[PDB]
């Protein structure tokens, strides 16, 4: 097909500012342009966006700039022949250094101790409290980009690493490869259970009283992927039953967090707003996406993460 | 003319519980005993210890549970005919982890994120505040064993790694070292500067005002060495003017550090209570090296870490 212009919709501003995404792609050989919410569009456009409009469905192309498109409509864009992308391949470096640094920050007690910073407190923690990543075991669930982001930092630190992925075949970094008809075998021994698959109806819901009864009790669970993967209720109950230690959560249910969560409140928990893949250079990392697909327009390639 | 007994000193206790220390210390064919603040010492008496008692100088051999040992009156040890070791290369992956911790916490905000966690905050960062330690420039400033554990870690992350020891020979994973004469090169152009040498005559005060100003204003400090190694006022008054971003603090040229340090109160400073180097594990970590200058002393060999 033909691309004429690039429309950058404001709701990028959720992720990037859009000007600088905007100025980033100034040399890709088809002009860019900010596009307000009620814009419209026509043949030869490309929109980029976080989330879906109707309005799109005139263009040619859409790049959702996040990996996850759970909240696209897929069989609409289908009928109305729109190309879909999206943005799966750029956050392996931002989610594998957050899990690093969540599982380093129990291991060594940082949490603690910036709590304890607050109120002025030289508190030393209990013996048994503090321990190294060196030699414990981590299982990581989902190992795509995200996955393999974690993997590989957590397997340079030391770690015993195992994971879940469909096939069950062999990853890079990765001791056993678990399908996930044996989840729970995957689970039972980690110190830490990390969470990195796509949110469909098939692992929607996937951890909850049962996971939690099989982890271990000094176990704690990362979720870096959506929200719904846990069903968040059983995660409360567990935490106060002692079924796990802990969590680090980036994602949840309903975003932003309620006020009302039990989340906020557990010592052993880490709360973070949707940020384990922020970075102040998602413009580029976006913007390497687009130059590449905007190739394989011009080569009449098939594109890089197409959805439909 | 043998070690007849180790006497396990109560301050061994600042450190790790005395009983999990002696029960470590069972197979080494003397007795072990703990001892008291007033306890005697004689010929035959091996010492383990946190701190110096001029009662040890009647003893044989003190071995010293810390890897610095700037708080032992080193030249009278001479005279008394008393051999002092110390720790130095057990702490090397607990604090290489901890750093590695500080770092990531840094670049992915966790510590802004716990702040607002007690908030209950659904607090969004400015763009420009997340980054990937991933492509960022360390030096670290000491190149044993803390050092190497900090640098081999940067490196495996995918971080610039230069650094400075008293040679300014090449070190594994440092792509640039630097004497100290040249601390100032060394540091300029790093995101983060990491202290790691011992507190000698040498390196007292060595981080004061001109280091920060020459630190890039977006740097940060990590001091895991000994407080003194930087005049901390001038620590203070940099971080209020803005000569440097933040610190990650350790240690203290006072412990535990008086509730009214302003260190306390900066948003980009992590205090820590000495705690960097702590695991669950120390009494294994340490008895071993007790096993090792046991069997040394016993054959005639050159004692492991010997200082005096
Ligand atoms: N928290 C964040 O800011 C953030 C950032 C990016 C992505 N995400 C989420 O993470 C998801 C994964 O992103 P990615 O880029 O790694 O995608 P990806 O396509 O590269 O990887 C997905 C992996 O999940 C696996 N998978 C699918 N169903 C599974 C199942 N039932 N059990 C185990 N593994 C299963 C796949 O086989 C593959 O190994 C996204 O869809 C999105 O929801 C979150
Ligand atoms: N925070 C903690 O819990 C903790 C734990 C262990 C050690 N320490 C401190 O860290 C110090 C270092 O321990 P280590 O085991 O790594 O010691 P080490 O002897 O293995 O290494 C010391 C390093 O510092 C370098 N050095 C000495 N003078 C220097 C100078 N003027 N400029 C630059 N480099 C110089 C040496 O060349 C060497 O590379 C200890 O003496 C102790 O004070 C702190
Ligand atoms: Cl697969
Ligand atoms: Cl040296
Ligand atoms: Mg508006
Ligand atoms: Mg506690
Ligand atoms: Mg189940
Ligand atoms: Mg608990
Ligand atoms: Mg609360
Ligand atoms: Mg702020
Ligand atoms: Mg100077
Ligand atoms: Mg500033
Ligand atoms: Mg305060
Ligand atoms: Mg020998
Ligand atoms: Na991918
Ligand atoms: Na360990
Ligand atoms: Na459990
Ligand atoms: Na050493
Ligand atoms: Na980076
Ligand atoms: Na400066």
């Amino acid at each position: 097909m033909h691309i004429e212009r690039l429309a950058v919709d404001e709701s990028v501003g959720r992720a990037m500012p859009p000007q600088r995404f905007i100025e980033a792609l100034s040399d890709l050989g088809v002009p860019v342009e900010f596009a307000g919410e009620d814009e419209q569009f026509g043949p030869g456009d490309a929109v980029a966006s976080f989330g879906h409009r109707d309005a799109f469905l005139d263009a040619d192309w859409v790049h959702c700039i996040r990996a996850g498109y759970d909240e696209f409509p897929v069989g609409v864009y289908e009928e109305a022949g729109t190309y879909l992308t999206n943005s799966t391949g750029i956050h392996g470096t931002t989610v594998g250094e957050t899990v690093a640094g969540y599982m380093l920050t129990f291991a060594r007690r940082l949490h603690a101790y910036r709590d304890a910073q607050h109120d002025h407190a030289w508190d030393l923690p209990r013996y048994e409290e503090p321990f190294t990543l060196a030699g414990e075991r981590v299982c990581v669930v989902g190992l795509g980009t995200l996955g393999r982001g974690v993997v590989d930092r957590a397997a340079a630190l030391g770690m015993e690493v195992v994971g879940v992925r469909r096939s069950g075949d062999p990853v890079d970094n990765v001791s056993t490869v678990y399908t996930p008809d044996r989840l729970h075998e995957a689970i039972a021994d980690a110190r830490f259970v990390v969470l990195a698959t796509p949110l469909t109806d098939e692992t929607e819901g996937m951890v909850a009283a049962p996971e939690f009864e099989t982890m271990r009790e000094d176990a704690s669970l990362v979720n870096v992927a959506r929200g719904p993967v846990v069903v968040e209720s059983d995660l409360v109950a567990a935490l106060d039953s002692g079924d796990i230690a802990g969590a680090a959560l980036d994602v949840f249910s309903e975003e932003p967090l309620p006020e009302d969560s039990p989340l906020w409140d557990f010592e052993d928990v880490l709360i973070t707003p949707h940020v384990s893949a922020a970075t102040s250079k998602y413009h580029e990392d976006v913007a390497a996406l687009i130059r590449e697909n905007i190739e394989k327009i011009a080569t009449g390639d098939e594109l890089t993460n197409r959805v439909v």
